C-alpha cells in the first residue's frame, strides 16, 4: 500500500503562511504555542511550522506518547521538538525516497518535496525540516547553518 502525500503546492502555500521567526510564529498561531514561545520554552519555530503545514494539508498531528504536542488557538496539535517531527514524518509518508550522507543540492536536482537535514552543532545532534522546490528551500537549506554541520539529508517527493 502506498501512503498519500500532501500536494507540493498546498504544503508550499501553508509554509509560506508561517515563514517568519519563532516569536512571530507564536504571535500568529496564538494560544499555548504563543504562550510557550513568549515564555522561552519553545525556541525552535521549525517543528511548529511543519506541524501547521501537516495539519492544514490533511495530516492531523496525533495525540501520541511519542510526540510532544500542545495546542494552538485552533485546537489543533503542534509539535515543538524537531526530533519528534523527524520521527513522525516516515510514519505518515512512508519510507523516504532519498536519504544520503554528506548532503549536497546536486543529489536533489529536479526534485520537489519535504526535506530533513540532520547533523550536529558543537554540543548536540540537531536537525531542520523544510520544503525544497528543486532550487531553494522554503526557509533555509542545510547542505554542505551558523555552526551546524550537516551529515544526512532525507527527502520525500511531493506532487
Amino acid at each position: 500500500m502506498s501512503h498519500m502525500r500532501p500536494a507540493f503546492g498546498a504544503a508550499w502555500n501553508r509554509f509560506k503562511e508561517v515563514n517568519v521567526n519563532v516569536e512571530q510564529v507564536g504571535k500568529l498561531l496564538g494560544g499555548k504555542v504563543q504562550h510557550n514561545i513568549d515564555a522561552g520554552i519553545f525556541k525552535n519555530a521549525c517543528p511548529i511550522r511543519m506541524s501547521y503545514v501537516l495539519n492544514y494539508c490533511g495530516i492531523p498531528v496525533p495525540s501520541n506518547s511519542k510526540y510532544a504536542t500542545v495546542t494552538g488557538s485552533d485546537k489543533k496539535r503542534y509539535m515543538f521538538r524537531v526530533k519528534d517531527m523527524i520521527a513522525f514524518l516516515p510514519t505518515v509518508l512512508g519510507k523516504a525516497d532519498i536519504s544520503v550522507s554528506s548532503p549536497t543540492p546536486a543529489q536533489f536536482a529536479g526534485k520537489q518535496g519535504i526535506i530533513i537535514f540532520t547533523g550536529h552543532g558543537w554540543l548536540d545532534a540537531t536537525g531542520h525540516v523544510t520544503l525544497w522546490n528543486g532550487n531553494i528551500c522554503s526557509d533555509d537549506c542545510h547542505f554542505l547553518n551558523g555552526s551546524f554541520i550537516p551529515t544526512n539529508a532525507t527527502f520525500w517527493s511531493l506532487k
